[PDB]
C-alpha cells in the first residue's frame, strides 16, 4: 500500500512464486488422478486381452 | 465349421469390450495431455518473472 | 475337415500370437509411461513446496 | 528471506527443466503407446474377420 520499487519487486517474486506453487499442486494432484484412472482403465482393457489370448 | 465362427462371436464381444476400454482411455488421455499442457505453460510463465 | 478350415485356423492361431505380441509391447510400454509419470509428479512436489 | 527468494528461484529453474525433460519423453512415449493400441485393435478387427 506504500511500496516502493524496489519493495515492490520483492513483493512480486513472493506473490507470483505463490501463485506459481498453488497452481503446480491443483496440477499435481489432478495429473496424478487422471494418470491413476489411466492405470485403471489399462489394466482393465489388458485383462479382456489376455482372455482374447487364452480362448 | 460353425464352432470357428462361434468362437469368433465370443470374440466379438471381447473386442468390443476392448474398444470401450480403449475409447475411455484414449479420453481420458487426452484430458492428461491438456493438463500437462496447462502444467507446462505455468512453469515456463513461472520463469521470466 | 475342408482345407480352408484348416488355413483359417493357422491365421487364428498366428493373429492370436500377434495378439500376444500386442499385448507385452503394450504393457511395458504402459509401466514405462507410469514410472516416468511417477518420476515428474515428484519433481512438481518438489516445485510446490 | 531474499537469501531464499534466491535459493527458491534458482531451485524452480532447475526443477522446471526436469519436468520440461520429463515431459518431452512422456508425450513421446504416449505417441507409441498410442499407435500400439492402434495396432492391437486392427489385430482384433482381423481377428473377428476371420
Amino acid at each position: 500500500h506504500m511500496m516502493d520499487m524496489t519493495q515492490q519487486e520483492i513483493f512480486d517474486k513472493q506473490r507470483r512464486l505463490q501463485e506459481l506453487s498453488e497452481k503446480v499442486r491443483t496440477c499435481h494432484q489432478e495429473i496424478s488422478a487422471l494418470r491413476k484412472a489411466l492405470q485403471e482403465k489399462e489394466a482393465e482393457m489388458l485383462q479382456v486381452l489376455e482372455d482374447i489370448q487364452t480362448i
